[PDB]
């Protein structure tokens, strides 16, 4: 799942966000980036 770090990932139009970032390290994606109003990861 990790909905909280994919769709419900509390981000902006574009940017970065340490929450989804650090979550995504743990997930093993790599890290996160904001766009187009959510945080997505690798």
């Amino acid at each position: 799942d990790r909905d909280s770090c994919v769709d419900k990932s509390r981000c902006a139009k574009y940017g970065y966000y340490q929450e989804c970032q650090d979550c995504c390290k743990n997930a093993g994606h790599n890290g996160g980036t904001c766009m187009f109003f959510k945080c997505k990861c690798a």
